């Protein structure tokens, strides 16, 4: 349904289809953003918070919808400063949406309301900010891009990034971290979009730090590795994270994968890494041993 | 719904109380088996095979209900004889309904039909079987054990024993056998009934096997090892088996499942095995990673 465009051309003629691509379909996007704040039953829609969002997606329509067709470079070029603009006005959105439901929800019985409206938002939001980050990048002079597209990523170097950005923060709160193993196929290469591995990977290696921590606090300074393999194979790329983390409770089981639920960010790291895995074309997996750990399985389809 | 007596007593009482539990019990568990021969779609009712085990069923609920209701040890006594009979006579039904069914079932279209009335023959013979054993099994002195109840089982000896048995079918077939590694809760002891995984663990041992050798068909000689994750917890204990033997394809991960699939026994294994656990309030998951291997995570409810 959204294209990501991969053409290029000496004249610069790319950027012009792709804006105008962009053009044509933003406001339509947006609009179906405003049509499901829309129908946010009263009480939950009236919450000054989730107002906010509405209203700004409202001026998102606006704006997208008052720039004149592109005609020209000179066009597509402040096209892409009105994208720009917007890409850093809606990029707390998620935490506002968390915010303004957290209580609110609370109200309505129908608890699948707001499962399906934070499912719908997010995803279609990410769909968005990929193809308007996309056209962006389509600008950009970067070797092994084009746009946001890697003509070659190694799983194993953007999990090592995420990585060592989670044992940063584990670092920081408990004075150590668990070490990473990476096996399997880590030599892999092939064409990606880096952006979802980049909101979901460092959700599911932070939960896996924590839980390791949490359940070794007589011997911080000695924890169990956190086990990731790869396999590489033509239908879809399989991330698995194994942690000795004592594992989800029978007791959670059922709710780690509500939105706000948590034992301890805000409880969204699970049903949104599972959302945007889905929109993708892939799947997100628990498998709880109680008492022992828990392996993740990330599946995302290959391009 | 079915009870498996642990009372014991000096005069013998209670030898009494489950002889003539048995009793009543049988007869109409049989006689359900009986009346699922009798839906089953006419074609496939008149294969040979399936109605020799339908006829034994018959057979079977003939000679139960001739038995006169026991008064005293001495007729109990006769009761144990007509039950290891009937176990005796029964004990190749599995592979029989098989072999009835590997060809009959591609008449009918609705293939749903044959996986229910398997799992729900095989798992109703499961708990009869499970029954007759226990009262037969109150006779025996038996230390550990009450009937066929371990009282504290060791899930790393029963699976160390099903380990050394498939190494050796292995070892024959393909001149090795990859090491099998235990970790996780290997002191644990519970009690628990050995039965169910005595069935189940073979078949998921030797599947993990096969896999193996099959993908190192250059170096029998060096294989990676299979690796067992023992969780114990109040709830159910699980048994993680993991392989690096390639995974389980795509294109057969949806029919894995199904009774007579194999891609090389008769394709019962998993089938048969979740069908047991799920009876038993308990399940078999599988995770595929393509390209690598299969991580198979058997779960049982505790006693
Ligand atoms: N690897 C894990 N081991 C143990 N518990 C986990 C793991 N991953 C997630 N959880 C549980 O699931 C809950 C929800 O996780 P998440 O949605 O990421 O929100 P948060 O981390 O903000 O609590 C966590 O609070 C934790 O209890
Ligand atoms: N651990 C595993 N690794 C790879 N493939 C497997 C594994 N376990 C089962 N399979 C696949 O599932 C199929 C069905 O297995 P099963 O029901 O046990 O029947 P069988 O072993 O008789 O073929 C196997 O033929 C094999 O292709
Ligand atoms: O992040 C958001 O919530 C929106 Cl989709 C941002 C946006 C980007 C491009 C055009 C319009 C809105
Ligand atoms: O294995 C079988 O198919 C039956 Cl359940 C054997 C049996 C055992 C006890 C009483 C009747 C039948
Ligand atoms: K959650
Ligand atoms: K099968
Ligand atoms: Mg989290
Ligand atoms: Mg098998």
């Amino acid at each position: 349904t959204m294209m990501l465009y991969s053409g290029r051309s000496q004249d610069g003629s790319h950027l012009l289809k792709s804006g105008r691509y962009l053009q044509q379909e933003l406001p339509v996007r947006i609009a179906h953003r405003i049509k499901g704040f829309r129908s946010l039953p009263f009480i939950i829609g009236c919450n000054p918070t989730i107002l906010h969002v509405h209203e700004l997606y409202i001026r998102a329509f606006q704006k997208l919808t008052d720039f004149p067709p592109i005609k020209d470079q000179a066009d597509e070029a402040q096209y892409c400063q009105l994208v720009r603009q917007l890409l850093d006005d809606h990029k707390d959105v998620v935490t506002l949406l968390a915010e303004g439901l957290r209580e609110s929800r609370k109200h309505i019985e129908d608890e699948k309301l707001v499962r399906y409206f934070l499912d719908k938002t997010l995803t279609s939001r990410l769909g968005i900010r990929m193809l308007a980050t996309h056209h962006l990048a389509l600008h950009e002079d970067k070797p092994d891009f084009v746009g946001i597209i890697c003509t070659r990523l190694s799983p194993k170097k953007i999990i090592e990034k995420w990585v060592d950005f989670a044992r940063r923060l584990c670092e920081h709160k408990y004075g150590n971290a668990p070490r990473v193993r990476i096996n399997g196929h880590v030599a892999a290469r092939f064409p990606f979009i880096p952006m979802p591995l980049d909101y979901i990977l460092p959700e599911l290696l932070k939960n896996a730090m924590r839980a390791t921590m949490e359940s070794h606090l007589d011997t911080p300074y000695n924890v169990p590795d956190v086990v990731i393999t790869i396999a590489n194979n033509d239908v879809d790329l399989i991330i698995r994270i194994s942690d000795r983390g004592g594992g989800i409770a029978h007791k959670d089981l059922d709710r780690v994968m509500d939105y706000h639920f948590t034992t301890a960010g805000f409880g969204f790291g699970l049903p949104t890494s599972r959302a945007y895995a889905e929109y993708l074309g892939g799947s997100l997996q628990l498998q709880s041993l109680q008492g022992i750990g828990t392996d993740v399985y990330l599946r995302l389809r290959h391009i």
